[PDB]
Parts: structure tokens; C-alpha cells; sequence
């Protein structure tokens, strides 16, 4: 089997993609975020706070006649940004693109944070991360990747982000039109439970290209590219006026200038991020100064290759036996 579903931006700066999944019987379908750096499904439900609930569409199991209650079952999540959520779990069938999974869990959502309320569009999250960073107690479940994996015509999954603009999430198969030139693989580590890699360097605009190890993780849940100090800075030294801005939070710059591309290395290949993905406007709304889009891992403990990086390559998560990482130019 395979399937394939369109992804889309869920506003004008790509913070993040929504992709449809159809859950239960009669289908509900609900617009849920693919994140490869964690490992539940969870939903906004009928059973969720209804003061944390704000124009989301919500998985009422109760109309469901495939929905069973996973009795005893509890689950509770901290994602890198700070927020979080928690609540029980039923089983049901979920469908992407026409892929389907019987016995899924589905994580119902009891309390959300704030950040998860303030966001419409955003009806919860599918992870396809490992199944080792599931949070359901007492009983760990399975990613919806993992349970549709031996089902696939090739355990694969591909992620095809766009630039302001839809892309594709494929399951079960490479379509070799969606790229150019030829995929480079490269290892991955589960230790830690995520698509950790190592990529061999980066250049900065038509800079020369520095060889150097970077490890980090593949994470289409995460906005923006987050990278070593020594490298971020190497970057925003060639913006005039740029500078790192303790109460912004990150690295601002002035919103008249033009950004250079940014190249990081898989294996001997170069994916190139053009300038302009790497700006994410006013940091506030009329503001001349502007967000970047690259920005320093200090202190998150791990290097993050998150949308910013990943939009600019056709990108394979190749969960055979011994999982590895393609990326393709596009």
C-alpha cells in the first residue's frame, strides 16, 4: 500500500504545515501538524478543556463506531518550544491519503497549553519520530509509520515541504519526479529516538564551503534551522546590521537587506537554502527589524534541521531495518 497527502503552510511565514488525516468511522477529518521530532498522536477532542478549545476542529469519539477506549491508558507531552498536553487515549482508524491504519492510537487531548489554543489551524499533532519517544503509560504505542510500516510497498516515508506554498507528505513510496539529480543517504542514529544525522559542513551564500561534523536531528515539527554558535554567527556576520538580540530571543535583522543562501553539506552532496527562506519578517507587526530564520542551538542540547533547512529538499525517511536519510536538490 502507499499513500499521499498534500501538506499546506498555516500562515504567510511557513511556521508550519497542517496536513489532513481522516480518523474514525464515519471519517472525521481533522488538520493535524506531521512532526519527525516526536513520536504521539494527539487531537483536540470533545474531551479537551473547553476554555483551552478556539476554532479548532475536535475527534469526538463518541460518534465513532470504531472507537474503543485504551482503558487505563494516559499520556502527557513537553515539545522543545515549551508547551504541552495530556490527556487519554482510544483506538481507532486513521487514513492519510489514503493509507490506512486500523488499531491507531489516538491520543485525545484532556489539557492543552497556550500555545497549542492560540493556534486555529493546528488540530493536533502526528509524530514520526520513533516509537521509543511515545509517551502513552503504562503501555507505550506505536507511531502511525510504525504500525503501517509492513503494510507499505517500502517502509519509507517522504516529507516535500514548500516555500509559501503546499507540498506533499508520501507514504510507502519515492516519486522520482518530486526532485533533481539523485538522492544522497546518509546514517541515522535512534539512540536518542529522532532521525539523528550528521551533516559534513556548510557554506554561507558563495562562500567557500567549511568541512566540519554537525550532528542533528531532521524535525519537520520545528520552524527555523538551529545550529552551532560558531556557525550561526559565521552567518549573520555577512547581513550588515544583523545582530543577536537577548530580548527578542534570537538573532534580528534589518528587514531591508538581502540574505545569502545558506549550504549545508549530506555526505559529498550540497543542499542549498536560498535567502529568502531564511527570513521571517517583522518581529512584530510594522517592525523594520526582522527574525532570522537560521538561529543558535546553545542551550537546546541538540542541533536542529527543522523546516527552514528541510523545505529545500526533497527529503526520504527510510525506516528499513537499518534507517538512514536522503535528501535530494528540487
Amino acid at each position: 500500500s502507499t499513500g499521499s497527502a498534500t501538506t499546506t503552510p498555516i500562515d504567510s511565514l511557513d511556521d508550519a504545515y497542517i496536513t489532513p488525516v481522516q480518523i474514525g468511522t464515519p471519517a472525521q477529518t481533522l488538520n493535524l501538524d506531521f512532526d519527525t521530532g516526536s513520536s504521539d498522536l494527539w487531537v483536540f477532542s470533545s474531551e479537551t478543556t473547553a476554555s483551552e478549545v478556539d476554532g479548532q476542529t475536535i475527534y469526538t469519539p463518541s460518534k465513532s463506531t470504531t472507537a474503543k477506549l485504551l482503558s487505563g491508558a494516559t499520556w502527557s507531552i513537553s515539545y522543545g518550544d515549551g508547551s504541552s498536553s495530556s490527556g487519554d487515549v482510544y483506538t481507532d482508524t486513521v487514513s492519510v491519503g489514503g493509507l490506512t491504519v486500523t488499531g491507531q492510537a489516538v491520543e485525545s487531548a484532556k489539557k492543552v497549553s497556550s500555545s497549542f489554543t492560540e493556534d486555529s489551524t493546528i488540530d493536533g499533532l502526528l509524530g514520526l519520530a520513533f516509537s521509543t519517544l511515545n509517551t502513552v503509560s503504562p503501555t507505550q504505542q506505536k507511531t502511525f509509520f510504525d504500525n503501517a510500516k509492513a503494510s507499505l510497498d517500502s517502509p519509507v516515508f517522504t516529507a516535500d515541504l514548500g516555500y509559501h506554498a503546499p507540498g506533499t507528505y508520501n507514504f510507502g513510496f519515492i516519486d522520482t519526479t518530486a526532485y533533481t539529480g539523485s538522492i544522497t543517504y546518509t546514517a541515522v542514529s535512534t539512540k536518542q529516538g529522532f532521525w539523528e544525522w550528521t551533516s559534513t559542513g556548510y557554506a554561507v551564500g558563495s562562500g567557500t564551503f567549511k568541512s566540519t561534523s554537525i550532528d542533528g536531528i531532521a524535525d519537520t515539527g520545528t520552524t527555523l534551522l538551529y545550529l552551532p554558535a560558531t556557525v550561526v554567527s559565521a552567518y549573520w556576520a555577512q547581513v550588515s546590521g544583523a545582530k543577536s538580540s537577548s530580548s527578542v530571543g534570537g538573532y534580528v535583522f534589518p528587514c531591508s537587506a538581502t540574505l545569502p543562501s545558506f549550504t549545508f553539506g549530506v555526505g559529498s552532496a550540497r543542499i542549498v537554502i536560498p535567502g529568502d527562506y531564511i527570513d521571517f519578517g517583522p518581529i512584530s507587526t510594522g517592525s523594520s527589524s526582522c527574525f532570522g530564520g537560521i538561529q543558535s542551538s546553545a542551550g537546546i542540547g541538540i542541533n536542529i534541521f527543522g523546516d527552514v533547512a528541510l523545505k529545500a529538499a526533497f527529503v526520504v525517511f527510510n525506516g528499513a531495518t537499518t534507517p538512514t536519510l536522503g535528501f535530494a536538490s528540487k
